[PDB]
């Protein structure tokens, strides 16, 4: 089994290159590709409290129960059963988001995400590394940025450079070679 | 103005003291009592969520977190900014000795678990019922128990005592004794 989580700002083609991955090593691996709360009812009724000026702090314990759901009920699940998970975003996130950018505190955060994982940390975890201003451009054409965010795009990149199981991509490069470098990573792993 | 909560085990006359207690303070203070999540929108949806539930014990006591903070910046906190001085049923101690020992989830995280959701906010004063296992007992019985709930009764009680702002107040006399030390315990602080 191999837990493999995805991390990286807006911008770094995360969407692309989980997709792709997935799609080759299906050929070889019993491998599934998911994303908090990914279908798990408590984990969809847990996140949907929020999607309906709630406190930071709320919000973020509530994304914390919601990721303990879905770790719980289909990530270990899926690990006994010897598969590789290819999750979409995990404690980096929060740590980067929540703590970092938001302001409530790397510290704070990642002691409730440690209360939320348990121990289960991923085996792998691939940060597409992007540079605020390509990432800027692809956020663009996948809709002028406000002030704001740009800033707040900024504050995210610079908390996954504090943060950083890591194995950096370059997420600068043309999603191709973003993909095959990706692939490789993982190939690599589950190989070793 | 101060914030001071009731602690104690199930059968330590705690829903009784608070209520005769309450009654009687409004009398002479600018005073308002709470239970959480003190029907709080976002609390009772959060609350229901574990209603409905096998569920994992830490998503449980995350959930619990989050509604305690809905409930502390919503109601208490704005309260406490008004002057008023707020009695609450249960906080953070509550959840020490039922998820942290009781349920055997670790004290330590489920103290780091309040702390993200308090952030600072410590009652001025917490009001332990201090009550024996035996006589909780009886008063549950008076209003024959399993040995598992008997036993998990008992581990409630001894993580309180390891958790004890603090006053103590002999639970195991007649409730009519408990409310006058409590009252006159409560007294006592507010005209210090
Ligand atoms: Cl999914
Ligand atoms: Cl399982
Ligand atoms: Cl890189
Ligand atoms: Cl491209
Ligand atoms: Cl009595």
């Amino acid at each position: 089994s191999a837990f493999i989580t995805f991390e990286g700002p807006e911008g770094s083609g995360k969407t692309t290159v989980i997709n792709e991955v997935y799609h080759r090593l299906v050929k070889d691996y019993d491998v599934i590709m998911t994303r908090e709360p990914g279908g798990v009812p408590t984990g969809e009724e847990i996140r949907k409290i929020v999607l309906e000026d709630m406190d930071i702090r709320t919000e973020a314990m509530l994304f914390a129960a919601s990721r303990r759901e879905h770790l719980v009920l289909k990530v270990i699940p899926a690990l006994k059963e010897g598969k590789v998970v290819l999750c979409d975003r995990y404690i980096d996130s929060s740590l980067a988001y929540q703590g970092y950018a938001r302001g409530i505190g790397v510290e704070e955060v990642r002691a409730l995400n440690e209360f939320a994982i348990n121990g289960l940390y991923p085996d792998l975890t691939i940060y597409l590394n992007v540079s605020a201003e390509v990432g800027r451009e692809r956020i663009i054409k996948n809709s002028r940025l406000d002030q704001e965010d740009l800033k707040f795009h900024e504050k995210v990149i610079e908390g996954y450079q504090e943060i950083i199981r890591f194995k950096s991509v370059n997420a600068d490069q043309p999603l191709e070679n973003v993909v095959e470098d990706t692939y490789q990573t993982i190939i690599k792993y589950l190989e070793k």
